[PDB]
């Protein structure tokens, strides 16, 4: 996250870190046994880390649970990043409390102008590299589809939305991928892609979760 603020420990209780020896992507806890992330975060050998603030220090609220199954969306296209969504089942259920909690799925799609919260452990610089150890947060609005398509001609599908600031300065970045965009207490987006971080006229692009609720619910019910 570029241009954000330190969230505070366990203030984003649905945020997870995906770990393969190191943090590589975010995700969101949607019930005691399932996480949703980006398909472009797929790899084998995922450990899900819940209850994290500092990802390099054991602070006492962590739960570390290995994945038993990963399910990339049937129509994910790695060239265009259309359908950039994946489900991860945990080998055992997490223990839910105030500091480790699920986030609700949306019943309706959020409109442009809605303010959302984006969070992650990704790069904090637009030029160069500095990775934080504690969770960073950013408040940002959903942009109109017309502004999003104007920023990225030929690249925005109905399964994507833009959020952020056309003036630049504040954005998600590498290492935030897979993490949550929460608006009005519901999971509306997944950090997906963009051109660089925090550049003028190049806002972040997010997977539009409201288009996937039926797939999520049916997949969880049968796996
Ligand atoms: N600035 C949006 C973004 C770029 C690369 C990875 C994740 C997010
Ligand atoms: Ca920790």
């Amino acid at each position: 996250i570029v241009g954000g603020y330190t969230c505070g420990a366990n203030t984003v209780p649905y945020q997870v870190s995906l770990n393969s020896g190191y943090h590589f992507c975010g995700g969101s806890l949607i019930n005691s046994q399932w996480v949703v992330s980006a398909a472009h975060c797929y790899k084998s050998g995922i450990q899900v880390r819940l209850g994290e603030d500092n990802i390099n220090v054991v602070e006492g609220n962590e739960q570390f649970i290995s994945a038993s199954k990963s399910i990339v969306h049937p129509s994910y296209n790695s060239n265009t990043l259309n359908n950039d969504i994946m489900l991860i089942k945990l080998k055992s259920a997490a223990s839910l409390n105030s500091r480790v909690a699920s986030i609700s799925l949306p019943t309706s799609c959020a409109s442009a102008g809605t303010q959302c919260l984006i969070s992650g452990w990704g790069n904090t610089k637009s030029s160069g590299t500095s990775y934080p150890d504690v969770l960073k947060c950013l408040k940002a609005p959903i942009l109109s589809d017309s502004s999003c398509k104007s920023a990225y001609p030929g690249q925005i599908t109905s399964n994507m939305f833009c959020a952020g600031y056309l003036e630049g300065g504040k954005d998600s970045c590498q290492g935030d991928s897979g993490g949550p965009v929460v608006c009005s207490g519901k999971l509306q987006g997944i950090v997906s892609w963009g051109s660089g971080c925090a550049q003028k006229n190049k806002p972040g692009v997010y997977t539009k979760v409201c288009n996937y609720v039926s797939w999520i619910k049916q997949t969880i019910a049968s796996n």
